[PDB]
């Protein structure tokens, strides 16, 4: 039971991400990436995940041929690698020019739970190219840092592709994290071609990755719920990355 001031707030906050259209947004909360900025760490590191005829989100690069996304994305590939593609700072202008610098991956191994069912990350582990060049030569892993610092009022950045807003084209969100009590949460506009996208501090380092929406404060409202690069993530994370 939570003050019905408290709902009359968060209805606020909550409002203006969603309250107004999309496009319509101020730029400070949310953009589109633009060519410069993607071919700079950390933009480059984040790629779209394809899995043909079931969903298009976001993944980041955290290691040579390493791709971390969510468990509930993985999950549309029924453990079958060739239905996952990796597409890293793809973009598609809004006159169909779809572009991919770097090429497109092909996927090798989908480790579809490694943290636990309970915990919404996926390890997605990408063939290199032809001339077996990995991804990560090409371009720098993001840098993984930790979610143990961070405390309610934080400003972070959420890069991904908001597939439901506009397709294939990369954008930041500004967040604000709230009640971390109860798990990565936070203020900010997100679709659900989002989920996978990465959470960075102003180092540059990797915090966390997005998931989804789950209910807040009552069972009638929401806020962004994503999975913290905390203390049991890292150990996996350099156990098994790649």
């Amino acid at each position: 039971e939570v003050s019905a001031e408290e709902i009359k707030k968060h209805e606020e906050k909550w409002n203006k991400y969603y309250g107004v259209n999309a496009f319509n947004l101020p730029k400070e909360l949310f953009s589109k990436v633009d060519e410069k900025d993607r071919q700079k760490y950390p933009y480059n590191t984040i790629g779209n995940v394809f899995v043909k005829g079931q969903t298009s989100a976001t993944g980041v690069l955290i290691g040579k041929n390493t791709v971390l996304t969510n468990r509930h994305i993985a999950k549309f590939a029924n453990g079958d690698p060739s239905k996952v593609s990796f597409r890293p700072s793809i973009n598609t202008d809004d006159n169909g020019n779809t572009e991919t610098p770097y090429g497109e991956y092909e996927v090798k191994e989908i480790l579809q739970e490694p943290f636990g069912a309970g915990v919404d990350l996926a390890l997605i582990r990408l063939k290199p190219d032809q001339n077996g060049v990995s991804l990560g030569d090409k371009i720098s892993p993001a840098k993984i840092g930790t979610s143990n610092d961070l405390k309610d009022g934080d400003k972070l950045e959420l890069i991904g592709y908001p597939f439901d807003h506009k397709v294939n084209q990369m954008h930041r969100s500004e967040i604000e994290l709230t009640t971390l009590s109860r798990g990565l949460r936070y203020y900010g506009f997100t679709v659900p071609g989002n989920a996978g996208s990465g959470i960075f501090n102003s180092n540059g380092e990797l915090v966390g990755i997005h998931s989804s929406k789950v209910s807040h404060l009552d069972r009638e409202h929401q806020i962004n719920y994503g999975v913290g690069i905390g203390n049991y993530v890292k150990r996996i994370i350099n156990e098994k990355n790649e």
